[PDB]
């Protein structure tokens, strides 16, 4: 069965900023995927040092850039700790409020829309560059969770039906017509030395046959 929330009133009018404000430095919604990627990986890297049990739903740690030009998706993959239906629902929606919020009054009084990452809330950059973001997920205490959205005030959460995951996030990105640059391996190379050089997991692109 398919549960439709409302997003925090808060978090609905940072959805409509990032898709209606004219900004063309776009290209900062892959930093802050692969950042809350990274952060994940921390997360269950971190937990794996007290309890070893942990990596047994997998022990490679790493992100994957899977650009697809006929679907027009970029989906990024990583195996990091995951979230649980509570995290889609309620936790990072909470958390979210307060970033939500101090960005807003931010962007009010001067700064632009590439400080997102700065307030904690740099997942919605995704908003700049895809029509509908699909979240495939699997945290070790759950099930596989498939979380989606379009904006427009609401969000869907379901229990996914599709190829099991083992631990991590697929976070599908479904491009809006005029940002399919964001599919092209030179760019995506780009990107990643600019914004992502430093990160301490490997980032592999794979590349369209
Ligand atoms: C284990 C938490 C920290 N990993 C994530 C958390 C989010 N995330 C975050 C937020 C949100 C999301 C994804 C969302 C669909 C639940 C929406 C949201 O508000 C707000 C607060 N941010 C600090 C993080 C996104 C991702 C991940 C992840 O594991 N991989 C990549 C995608």
């Amino acid at each position: 069965e398919v549960e439709t929330f409302a997003f925090q009133a808060e978090i609905a009018q940072l959805m409509s900023l990032i898709i209606n404000t004219f900004y063309s430095n776009k290209e900062i919604f892959l930093r802050e995927l692969i950042s809350n990627s990274s952060d994940a990986l921390d997360k269950i890297r971190y937990e794996s040092l007290t309890d070893p049990s942990k990596l047994d739903s997998g022990k490679e740690l790493h992100i994957n850039l899977i650009p697809n030009k006929q679907d027009r998706t970029l989906t990024i993959v990583d195996t990091g700790i995951g979230m649980t239906k509570a995290d889609l629902i309620n936790n990072l929606g909470t958390i979210a409020k307060s970033g939500t919020k101090a960005f807003m009054e931010a962007l009010q009084a001067g700064a632009d829309i590439s400080m997102i990452g700065q307030f904690g809330v740099g997942f919605y950059s995704a908003y700049l560059v895809a029509e509908k973001v699909t979240v495939i997920t699997k945290h070790n205490d759950d099930e596989q969770y498939a979380w989606e959205s379009s904006a427009g005030g609401s969000f869907t959460v379901r229990t996914d039906t599709g190829e099991p995951m083992g631990r991590g996030t697929k976070v599908i990105l479904h491009l809006k017509e005029d940002q399919t640059e964001y599919l092209e391996e030179r760019r995506i190379k780009e990107i990643v030395k600019k914004h992502s050089q430093f990160i301490g997991y490997p980032i592999t692109l794979f590349v369209e046959k």
